[PDB]
This record gives C-alpha cells, structure tokens and sequence, in this order.
C-alpha cells in the first residue's frame, strides 16, 4: 500500500541509487509532483520475490501505485503519470525526438567498447540540436518545466559526470550554455538533488556494466 517504488540500489550497498539512473528516474518524476513514496532499495537480488514479481519482466526498477503494480523506468515516464492523482509529467515536447536519440547514445558511451572518442563526435551535435532550443525556453531539458525529457535524460546526465570522470571527465563547453548550466541543477530541487547517488557507488557498480 502506498507508493512502493521496488529499485535496483548500488552493487553492494541497497541503501543507496549508485549505478541506475533508471532508479533515480522514479524519484524524479514523483518528487516534481511532490507526491510521498517509500523506496525499496534491491542490492541485485537481495530481497525476495514480492519485491520483483511487480515487474512483468521480473526486474528492477518498477513501482507499486498502492499495490497496483507498473512495469519499467522507461515505461513507467508515462505509466507512472497516467495512473497519478498528482499533475501528470509524460507530455512530450520537440526535444523528445531529440532527447530520444541522447537517451541511448550516453548509456552507449558508458559502454563504448565501440569508441567514445568517435561516438562524442555525434554527442556533441545531438547537445547542439537541444541546446540551440533549449536556450530559448530557459531551465529545464523538456522546457519550461520538467515534463518526460527531463524524466528520459536528468539522472542520466549526472551518471554520465559520475562515471565517465573516473576515466575520461568529458568537458561541456560554454557554447552548449543550457547543458553546461543545466547540470548545475542537477545539484538542486526536490526533483533532482534527492536522487543524487553517494559517487563511488555510481562508478564501483557501472564497472561491471561496461560489460553488462
Ligand atoms: O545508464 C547507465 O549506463 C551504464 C551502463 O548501463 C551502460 O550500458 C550504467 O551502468 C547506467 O545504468
């Protein structure tokens, strides 16, 4: 009963949202509303059954609405409005389709086994093709106010600052003036600097996930 978010934690501590920025996700979009929750953190398996069998897919992360279960952090961006009682955050403005393409690229750039000093060469355009926009309505990567392109990407980002510093800390240059200002406010809000993971349980549980 009640919100029962059901997440996968950091590799070792399930106390804490280290590598999954598809966890911190759901805390997003809820603490936007300002809506309360409680979030059952999962260090890989390490609570039973009842905490998983919420997934059709068997996997963490994915939510209780009071008991009625939803699916995925990546379904859950309209899933998790459709069913809320508070001002739903799933309307997709323009940047969605360019959103659309930066939410795999940078999980890909974690996992750049295929180069990411060849992959930056289209990041780099794919930031200018939101930020040139992006720079005409202010705050937020959806726009004016956090909407499901902020929901896609916004943990993502900072994962991104996290885990790729430990080996190759990919400046934003002052010409992308959104993007660069934009992960500043990573480090505030309800909506945002609530899902903060402690860092090196971001870097010590993608390690493995450049793999898997
Ligand atoms: O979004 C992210 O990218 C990495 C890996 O998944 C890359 O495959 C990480 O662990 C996190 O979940």
């Amino acid at each position: 009963m009640a919100l029962e978010i059901c997440v996968k934690a950091a590799v070792g501590a399930p106390n804490i949202l280290g590598d999954s920025p598809f966890c911190q996700r759901v805390l997003l979009s809820l603490e936007e509303k300002k809506i309360p929750y409680k979030s059952h953190l999962i260090n890989l398996g390490d609570k039973p059954q009842w905490f998983l069998e919420i997934s059709p897919e068997g996997k963490v992360p994915v939510v209780k609405i009071d008991d009625k279960w939803v699916a995925d952090s990546d379904v859950i961006v309209g899933i998790l409005e459709e069913k809320n009682p508070e001002p739903p955050l799933a309307t997709p403005p323009e940047f969605a389709s360019v959103g659309s393409k930066i939410f795999p690229s940078f999980v890909k750039f974690l996992k750049s086994k295929d180069p990411n000093d060849g992959t930056e060469q289209a990041l780099l355009e794919e930031l200018k093709a939101l930020d040139g926009h992006l720079k005409v309505h202010g705050p937020f990567i959806a726009g004016e106010k956090i909407t499901a392109v902020d929901l896609s990407l916004a943990p993502k980002l900072y994962h991104l600052e996290v885990a790729l510093g430990h080996f190759k800390n990919w400046p934003i240059p002052d010409n992308l003036t959104h993007v660069l200002n934009y992960i500043k406010l990573l480090f505030s809000r309800e909506s945002f600097k609530k899902t903060r993971a402690a860092e090196e349980h971001v870097i010590a549980g993608w390690e493995p996930k450049v793999n898997a």
